[PDB]
């Protein structure tokens, strides 16, 4: 078998002639040459087996990706795996191959305002997708936004996905969480847990601010951090939004804290569209209930060059997780990723 920086990929016969490209927590990607479809493609190989969050993850994406057709939704193209689950040790991804991603793209280029206003356009679209399944992505930021040399756009990393549960969605103050703290929502600090579609438009409100000058607008150094430079822009709630958090501690905390104004968004972004500047206060809004939702933000003025319902495709129906996934062990979780890629072996 073929050997990247250390690694066996064992890929073949159909997938040859790989390249690295990267490496993470996750494990590692290739390109490879695709000996049926003659083209490169993207192979991540997976070892999840002795980590029940990672199979969680790698479990998620798997059922997710494969509902999921959109033109904005990165695809599973194939899974290789052992013909066994004693044999499986790994799980292979084959996506299609992608040039670049947002975050190496806001590090080395300016972004004309015509490109932020089609990579916003296409966030959304994607985004209208997967709130229309029910689904919530609940961790996008740049890296989770792969482009081509068209500046065609796919979101990708579906593991950390749920379906919406509104009526679940209050915690206590602090309450600790997974997702990447730059893009978390204030209410994440404060009371929530995270299942209403509202959490991923924050995240798409400082991707489009992000967008707008090359540098996170959030970047808290650590986690009560991030709920200090959300506050530090937006200023002190109003009383009718403080009086939503009905949690003491998380109300007495917010009352504590000096009055600060609202820093206005065209002396941040003094260069930016104004119309890019009124729907970012509208995704960036404190309290969750007048967060503009994605159908919304997709008929805002800034997006009119595109706006096409009719091109903005929903799911065929909710999806479904058909058992609890967070309370079953590494070892079922282990038989449900064997059973999921079952439809890619020969047979
Ligand atoms: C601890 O964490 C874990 C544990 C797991 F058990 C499973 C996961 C899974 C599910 O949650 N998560 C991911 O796999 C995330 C983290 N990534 C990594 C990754 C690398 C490359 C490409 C990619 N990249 C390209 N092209 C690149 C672009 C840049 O520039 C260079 C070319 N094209 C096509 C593709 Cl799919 C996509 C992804 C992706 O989804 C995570």
């Amino acid at each position: 078998p073929e050997m990247v920086r250390g690694q066996v990929f064992d890929v073949g016969p159909r997938y040859t002639n790989l390249s690295y490209i990267g490496e993470g927590a996750y494990g590692m990607v290739c390109s490879a040459y695709d000996n049926v479809n003659k083209v490169r493609v993207a192979i991540k190989k997976i070892s999840p087996f002795e980590h029940q969050t990672y199979c969680q993850r790698t479990l998620r994406e798997i059922k997710i990706l494969l509902r999921f057709r959109h033109e904005n939704i990165i695809g599973i193209n194939d899974i290789i795996r052992a013909p066994t689950i004693e044999q499986m040790k790994d799980v292979y991804i084959v996506q299609d191959l992608m040039e670049t991603d947002l975050y190496k793209l806001l590090k080395t280029q300016h972004l004309s305002n015509d490109h932020i206003c089609y990579f916003l356009y296409q966030i959304l679209r994607g985004l209208k997708y997967i709130h229309s399944a029910n689904v919530l992505h609940r961790d996008l930021k740049p890296s989770n936004l792969l482009l081509n040399t068209t500046c065609d756009l796919k979101i990708c990393d579906f593991g950390l996905a749920r379906v919406a549960d509104p009526d679940h969605d209050h915690t206590g103050f602090l309450t600790e969480y997974v997702a990447t703290r730059w893009y978390r929502a204030p209410e994440i600090m404060l009371n929530s847990k995270g299942y209403t579609k509202s959490i991923d438009i924050w995240s798409v409100g400082c991707i489009l601010a992000e967008m707008l000058s090359n540098r996170p607008i959030f970047p808290g150094k650590h986690y009560l951090d991030q709920l200090n430079h959300i506050l530090g822009i937006l200023g002190s709630p109003s009383q009718e939004d403080l009086n939503c958090i009905i949690n003491l501690k998380a109300r007495n905390y917010l009352l504590s804290l000096p009055h600060k104004n609202k820093v206005p968004w065209n002396r941040l972004f003094p260069n930016a569209d104004s119309k890019a500047l009124d729907l970012l206060d509208k995704m960036l809004t404190f309290n969750p209930h007048k967060r503009i939702e994605v159908e919304q933000a997709l008929a805002h003025p800034y997006l009119e060059q595109y706006y096409d319902p009719s091109d903005e495709p929903i799911a065929e129906a909710p999806f479904k997780f058909d058992m609890e996934l967070d309370d079953l062990p590494k070892e079922k979780l282990k038989e449900l990723i064997f059973e999921e890629t079952a439809r890619f072996q020969p047979g």
